[PDB]
């Protein structure tokens, strides 16, 4: 494991292995409605974080 | 696997697994230089996929 990817399981059983390298728009656009929330809170929640960070300093 | 996660290998070796159901900010904050580029690309390229989808459709 060297890349960076996320692990989205389509519906409840085989999970997805999409790269950040690329990241597929329909790979995530043909997913179930209670994965599309958890992905939505994903980016949300991580954004906060890095905003947290202090890279200015 | 049925919880999702992101993998971020710490420098370039041993593979992170932080679940999204609690996603740690100290876990990414103690990453590398390179690693948290990568991190700030991945919510941002992301947060443009689910826009684009049609959710109010």
């Amino acid at each position: 494991s060297k890349e960076i990817f996320l692990t989205v399981p389509v519906g409840g059983g085989e999970s997805l292995r999409l790269l950040a390298s690329d990241l597929q728009r329909h790979s995530i656009a043909q997913l179930d409605p209670e994965a599309l929330g958890n992905i939505k809170k994903l980016s949300n929640r991580l954004a906060q974080i890095c905003s947290s960070i202090r890279t200015h300093k």
